[PDB]
């Protein structure tokens, strides 16, 4: 369907708007490039590795890069249902966003190619939690808007990709991987990425933020719709850090990474208000 | 609709792939910032030209800043639809191309704001020919690939986005705007810009092309699609160089201007083979 006009005809953009300004910080701030890690280290501590210290690491990886993968793909419909309202600088910033994820998954990529994992199906390592998340869930909400922009869609959105799927699961996975190896001295080619990947995120939460208390400021209806969609994910959230935990106590403070993830859902509850 | 799976989990990216190779050039190439032009020289331009002057200069700079404008946000179906069909490495380097086209967007609008035209309206410079391409063909053509992503529709829609719009109207645009103000030693910010937006738009065309090309491959009844739907465009094209030059004619070498859009016209004609 037809453009109306052009605002940047009409007027210009809108220089004070919260998504101009975090696009100016995205580019000033989003530099890095994955090819120029240097992966030669992490490839001979993964082969170093006994075959059960290599399988250990495998099912975090394996959730990141579909993650990853997910959500590089799963924000062009938030980006369509922006720019069809009219909020440029909200589809200016997500240009920003896509590109970063786009690096995270390529990153991601490049670290299983260089530690000789790249043939190998991590498929395996996703229970159907996971696959209620990402193969079900977060693409279902996003496509929705497609055919329903309404506040309720627009905040279901945000709540599963932005405060649950980046907010809480990647949160808590960077953190983790950090703890485990970053002790260890392993793999500091993935490290590096992972600081470099926290980093983008930092941005991304900022929009899920603004995103969901700009609908939740029109009606505080939504911000008892938006505290449901939360809980609604929770057990499949903590069912997938279940089986995490479960498969690495058979082959490091578990306790203590599984509040993490309490800690996380929590935090970003509080970061929504009623008003 | 649910993800299958992941192929950054059951493989990698596709090293080798022409659009991940397009992609890292993109990044390497890609890290200029509109934020940092110095535009300055062009704000004494601008208020040191005398009213005729000054006017001279807004029909293009309407033509692009909606151009810029409109290629941002219309490439979204196409990334969508790649991505539907696992295309990820076409994905990945889409991302660069709306991230780039953001920029250009910016630039322009920059621009405007710095010589004092931003509270202007420029839409009284599109005229029926322009409004044509841009408010209604290419939103179209583009929104089209929501609900039928065959072979044809994604030919149309990179003949009109990719050979039309950015392959004929905008490489003309930027050449035109090069000889008059290049020529006057006028407005250095925004020749700065033209030439780091005309940088980035090599990149674009290849994608453009290589969609086309990938498409026509498979059977060439698509190259007289092809030479069709560019056809059936040139008479607004055209129209809309008809009205430029007559509006200036009324306030530079416009036959050889002419010329060049027939040169790119066919240039980009040649730029697709039947087989
Ligand atoms: C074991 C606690 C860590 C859970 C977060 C994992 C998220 C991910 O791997 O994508
Ligand atoms: C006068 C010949 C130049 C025609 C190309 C203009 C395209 C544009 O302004 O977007
Ligand atoms: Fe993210
Ligand atoms: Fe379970
Ligand atoms: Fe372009
Ligand atoms: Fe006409
Ligand atoms: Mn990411
Ligand atoms: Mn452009």
């Amino acid at each position: 369907v037809h453009h109306d006009g052009f605002q940047t005809v009409k007027a210009t953009i809108d220089w004070e708007h919260p998504m101009f300004k975090l696009y100016e910080k995205a580019k000033r701030n989003g530099k890095w490039n994955p090819a120029d890690i240097d992966f030669s280290q992490d490839q001979k501590d993964f082969a170093s590795l006994t075959s059960e210290e290599k399988i250990s690491a495998l099912p975090l990886v394996a959730g990141f890069s579909a993650l990853e993968e997910a959500v590089t793909l799963d924000i062009l419909p938030m980006a369509h249902a922006l720019a069809r309202q009219g909020r440029l600088e909200d589809v200016l910033f997500l240009t920003t966003f896509m590109h970063d994820e786009a690096k995270h998954v390529e990153m991601f990529s490049r670290w299983q190619q260089a530690v000789g994992i790249g043939q190998m199906d991590l498929s395996v390592f996703h229970n159907d939690h996971y696959k209620r998340i990402f193969y079900e869930a977060l693409p279902e909400a996003m496509n929705r808007l497609y055919a329903d922009d309404s506040p309720e869609a627009v905040i279901r959105a945000a709540t599963v990709y932005n405060m649950i799927v980046e907010g809480t699961l990647a949160e808590s996975g960077y953190y983790t991987f950090r703890q485990i190896y970053k002790k260890a001295g392993l793999f500091p080619g993935l490290l590096q990425g992972i600081d470099y990947l926290n980093m983008d995120e930092g941005r991304h939460i900022q929009f899920g933020i603004y995103t969901i208390q700009r609908i939740v400021n029109e009606d505080e209806r939504y911000y008892e719709l938006f505290i449901r969609y939360m809980d609604e994910l929770w057990p499949h959230v903590i069912g997938y850090v279940d089986y995490l935990t479960e498969l690495g106590k058979r082959q490091i403070d578990y306790d203590l990474l599984r509040h993490y993830v309490i800690k996380q859902f929590n935090l970003r509850k509080k970061q929504i208000s009623r008003t």
